[PDB]
């Protein structure tokens, strides 16, 4: 895979709290499709433990309802890099954040072709903040994405941004 975009000098601790799924994007289209897509996730919040591994927080569709669920992606010897354990590898890079406003994240397939990716902007209120935006969009020009969603602040006070 593709992102080589990753925040220098990631202070994970700060990202702790609340944050809202302001838009996403995917490499493939049925990655983010239907309400019930793979990685059509709504992040709730992050808690970093305190030995630096990074515990989420989401809703996600999965009955004809939106469950709750629990990630915890462990800490790798790259500060901005965390892995969530599966049947296959698969890493989260925070790519950009102030920790205040905004936070720019990728998931991947590691590995490798490249193949399959999606990014959110994360931002800490029910707002559209538009230079966060712009921070994603242009983060985004480097990767091969084919969806992407974009929320107003009712969906995002609203459970799977309803
Ligand atoms: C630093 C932002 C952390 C958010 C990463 C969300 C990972 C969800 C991956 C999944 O379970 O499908
Ligand atoms: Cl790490």
């Amino acid at each position: 895979l593709i992102v080589t975009q990753t925040m220098k000098g990631l202070d994970i601790q700060k990202v702790a709290g609340t944050w809202y799924s302001l838009a996403m994007a995917a490499s493939d289209i049925s990655l983010l499709d239907a309400q019930s897509a793979p990685l059509r996730v709504y992040v709730e919040e992050l808690k970093p433990t305190p030995e630096g591994d990074l515990e989420i927080l989401l809703q996600k569709w999965e009955n004809g309802e939106c469950a709750q669920k629990k990630i915890i992606a462990e800490k790798t010897k790259i500060p901005a890099v965390f892995k969530i354990d599966a049947l296959n590898e698969n890493k989260v890079l925070v790519l950009d954040t102030d920790y205040k406003k905004y936070l720019l994240f990728c998931m991947e397939n590691s590995a490798e072709p490249e193949q399959s990716l999606a990014c959110q902007c994360l931002v800490r209120t029910p707002e559209v903040d538009d230079e966060a935006l712009e921070k994603f969009d242009k983060a985004l020009k480097a990767l091969p994405m084919h969806i992407r969603l974009s929320f107003n602040p009712t969906q995002l006070e609203e459970q799977c941004h309803i």
